[PDB]
C-alpha cells in the first residue's frame, strides 16, 4: 500500500452498491493490506477485516473502527447475523473453496449487499501490457468465467445477483496489475512491480527481458507506433467488474 493506494472512485462505487447508512458494519473478506478497510471505515462504517495472510496484518493502519481478524475466507469466525454488508476486493481469486467462502458470506450477513470488484480477462479489450508482460494475463486465466462466478453467488445467496464493468481510469491511484495502461513508464519502477504479485511470482528472466523490450520501444518510438492512440482514451475496459447481489 504504498503504490496500492486505495481510489477514491473504487471507494465510492464500493459505498454507492453498499447502500448503508453511516454506523452500519462491513465484513471485508481478503482484505490484504487493509487499505480499502480503512477507507471504508473512514466513510462511516466498522469494518471486520479478514485476511489470512499474517505479514499483511503488520503492514496495516490501526484505526479505531476497524477489527482485524487473520483466517481464510472458507472459514470466518464471525458469528451468524453479525454485519449489514460484505465486500471482498480484488481478492475472491485468491480464495481456495470459493462456494464455501460464499456461503459464509451469505451466513455472516443481515440486510445488506454483497459487493465483489472482480475481474474475467476474457472480457477485456486488447491490451498492450500482455505484449510485454504475458505473465499478467495468464495469472488473470486462470481464474473463473465472469457468469460462473455470478452462478455461485447467485446459487449460495438465494438473491438475484447482477454484474457492472468498473472501466478504469487512467489516473488510478491504485496501481494494481493493468491500472497503469495509459503510463507504461510506470512499469519500469521496481516499486510499481512490487505493489503487483505477479511480478514477483512471474520468471524473473522473464520480467527482466520484458523491461528490456519495453524500455527499448519507449525510447525509438516503437510504443509508440504500435499502441499511441491509447493515450486520447480516457478510460479503458480490462474485464474489471463488480458483482453484487440485489433484492
Amino acid at each position: 500500500s504504498q503504490t496500492r493506494v486505495p481510489d477514491i472512485r473504487i471507494v465510492n462505487a464500493i459505498i454507492n452498491l453498499l447502500n448503508l447508512p453511516k454506523g452500519s458494519v462491513i465484513a471485508d473478506i481478503g482484505a490484504g493490506t487493509g487499505g480499502y478497510s480503512v477507507a471504508l471505515a473512514n466513510q462511516g462504517l466498522f469494518v471486520y477485516a479478514v485476511e489470512p495472510s499474517i505479514v499483511m496484518r503488520q503492514q496495516a493502519v490501526v484505526h479505531p473502527q476497524v477489527e482485524w481478524f487473520t483466517g481464510y475466507a472458507e472459514n470466518l469466525a464471525l458469528p451468524d447475523k453479525s454485519v449489514d454488508g460484505v465486500i471482498s476486493i480484488l481478492a475472491i481469486h485468491h480464495f481456495s473453496h470459493l462456494e464455501k467462502s460464499f456461503q459464509e458470506m451469505q451466513r455472516i450477513i443481515r440486510d445488506g449487499t454483497i459487493v465483489l470488484l472482480t475481474f474475467d480477462i476474457r472480457l477485456a479489450q486488447r491490451i498492450w501490457l500482455y505484449d510485454y508482460f504475458p505473465f499478467l494475463w495468464e495469472d488473470a486465466l486462470r481464474f473463473l468465467p465472469l457468469d460462473e462466478q455470478i452462478n455461485l453467488l447467485q446459487e449460495n445467496t438465494k438473491r438475484r445477483v447482477e454484474a457492472i464493468p468498473f472501466l478504469l481510469p487512467h489516473d488510478l491511484s491504485d496501481l494494481f496489475a493493468a491500472a497503469a495502461w495509459r503510463r507504461p513508464e510506470l512499469y519500469l519502477k521496481a516499486e510499481v512491480r512490487a505493489g503487483i504479485s505477479s511480478f514477483a511470482l512471474a520468471n524473473q528472466d522473464l520480467v527482466e527481458k520484458g523491461l528490456e523490450l519495453l524500455t527499448a520501444d519507449l525510447n525509438n518510438g516503437e510504443w509508440i507506433r504500435k499502441y499511441g492512440e491509447i493515450h486520447h482514451l480516457q478510460e479503458i475496459d480490462i474485464g474489471y467488474r463488480f458483482i453484487y447481489t440485489t433484492l
